Parts: C-alpha cells; sequence; structure tokens
C-alpha cells in the first residue's frame, strides 16, 4: 500500500483505490495502473519535473528503502492478475531490484521529488507507474 498527497489530490494504485477513491474521482487510467481522488487536508509531496534515471523506492515487503537505476516510461507487457487481464501498461519504468504484491505505492524518489510509484514486480525486477507528466497535480 501507499499513495501521493499533493495540493488537495491523493494519487494510488488503480488496482487498490477504496470506495472513498472513487466517490471522490478526480482521474482514472486503466492502462497506467493510476487513480486520482481528491482530498480535504493539503499534501506537501513534491513531485519531480525531470528525466531522472536514478533514484530510491519504498521496499515494505524488507522495510528498506533501495537506491535503483530505472527505464524511460514506456508500455511494457504486463501479464494477467486477479486486477487486471493480460495487456500492455503505459508510462512503466524497470529496475532491478526486489518487488512482491503488497509493495505497490511504495514512493520512488530523485533529487528533485517524487518520480512515481510501484506499480509491477516479480522475476527480480521492479515497475514503477510514471506520475512527472501529470503537470496538473502542482496546480
Ligand atoms: C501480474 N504482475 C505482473 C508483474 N507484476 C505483477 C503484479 C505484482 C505487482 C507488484 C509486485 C509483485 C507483483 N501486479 C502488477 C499490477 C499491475 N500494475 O497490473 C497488478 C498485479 O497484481
Ligand atoms: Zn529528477
Amino acid at each position: 500500500s501507499g499513495a501521493i498527497y499533493v495540493g488537495n489530490y491523493r494519487v494510488v494504485n488503480r488496482h487498490l483505490a477504496t470506495h472513498n477513491d472513487w466517490a471522490n474521482l478526480v482521474w482514472e487510467d486503466s492502462s497506467r495502473d493510476l487513480l486520482v481522488s481528491s482530498t480535504t487536508a493539503q499534501g506537501c509531496d513534491t513531485i519531480a519535473r525531470c528525466d531522472c534515471q536514478t533514484g530510491v523506492y519504498y521496499c515494505s515487503s524488507r522495510r528498506k528503502h533501495y537506491p535503483v537505476s530505472f527505464s524511460k516510461p514506456s508500455l511494457i507487457f504486463v501479464e494477467a492478475s486477479e486486477y487486471y487481464p493480460a495487456r500492455y501498461q503505459s508510462h512503466l519504468m524497470l529496475a532491478v531490484g526486489h518487488s512482491e504484491p503488497g509493495d505497490c505505492g511504495g514512493i520512488l524518489r530523485c533529487q528533485h521529488g517524487v518520480v512515481g510509484i510501484v506499480s509491477t514486480g516479480g522475476n527480480g525486477l521492479v515497475g514503477f507507474a510514471d506520475v512527472r507528466d501529470l503537470l496538473w497535480l502542482d496546480e
């Protein structure tokens, strides 16, 4: 689990969004595994606006932060799951590292702020749903 809090927005993995997220829906995209909902309290997370390919992510299944090199946002095939059928997930970045199902929502950060959140795993790999293109989060 895990989310980003920026201004009056809450950003979560779409497959883990609650009833409250859907009742206060701002934007959702199944192909990116993202959903944004509105909040009453203000958020202070800073979103990175960059093309960084190195950063640090939080891995709940290890209670550790790990530094990683990650790929550029792209369309990557994601095997079927209880949440989605087999499909290409867009805006996804991969890194070599640990990720098991309950790790989704862990934040990835570079020197400029929040890059995205854990969205895929297995095979000694970790996938992050990029959020740096969502310029409307800051305004
Ligand atoms: C099914 N699959 C393929 C690669 N990874 C997964 C698992 C997964 C996620 C995180 C850690 C470990 C495994 N995901 C990815 C999520 C998605 N974005 O669609 C849904 C899901 O269950
Ligand atoms: Zn950066």
